[PDB]
């Protein structure tokens, strides 16, 4: 019936998830991780591949690290929310420009470390496929073994979506994300 931001998404290159839904003249857009999305053109709701939603329209990874889908299916709705579950979703008004200090969550994470702080900005990391550049680095973590594409904001605010891998939670392990604003800006997408 509806995907929002925190929702996983299904295809060939396994699940990844949604980072933030926005919109560009009445079309719907997912916001998600560059290297999840990886080689995949269709994108399903379901982990059974029956329910269609929307193909991969750019992948802007490495550099970068996210990648952008464009919902097709008209039947199911992509409100600009993130699912907190138990049938209670938070709307992500717009996005931040990432500043240091500043107070970051990521709801659902159940590692105790959910809230923090960006500890750095502009941090680059090589991965195999190459060099990406721009990282927030945050104290929060999130199960690096489902991280990748999960929403990070401050408030209402969307700050980032967060690099999969790394080290477990409870060993010092250090979540990055990718910030959605230079997402928003290279696409002409609003969080709506």
């Amino acid at each position: 019936t509806a995907v929002r931001g925190g929702n996983v998404l299904f295809s060939a290159s396994g699940r990844c998830t949604v980072g933030f839904n926005a919109t560009k003249g009445g079309t719907y857009y997912a916001i998600m991780e560059g290297r999840c999305v990886g080689g995949a053109r269709d994108w399903y709701a379901d982990a059974a591949r029956t329910v269609h939603v929307g193909v991969t329209e750019a992948v802007r990874y490495p550099g970068d690290d996210y990648a952008v889908i464009r919902y097709t299916n008209t039947a199911v709705s992509y409100p600009g929310e993130i699912d907190l579950g138990g049938g209670r979703y938070l709307d992500v008004t717009g996005a931040a420009r990432p500043v240091v200090g500043q107070s970051v969550c990521l709801p659902g994470a159940t590692t105790g470390r959910h809230c923090g702080r960006v500890e750095a900005v502009n941090v680059s990391v090589n991965h195999p496929e190459g060099t990406v550049s721009g990282l927030v680095r945050t104290s929060a973590c999130t199960e690096p073994g489902t991280a990748a594409g999960r929403p990070a904001v401050s408030g209402s605010t969307a700050v980032g979506l967060a690099l999969g891998g790394g080290g477990n939670c409870a060993s010092g392990g250090t979540t990055y994300l990718q910030p959605v604003l230079p997402a928003l800006a290279a696409f002409g997408l609003t969080l709506h």
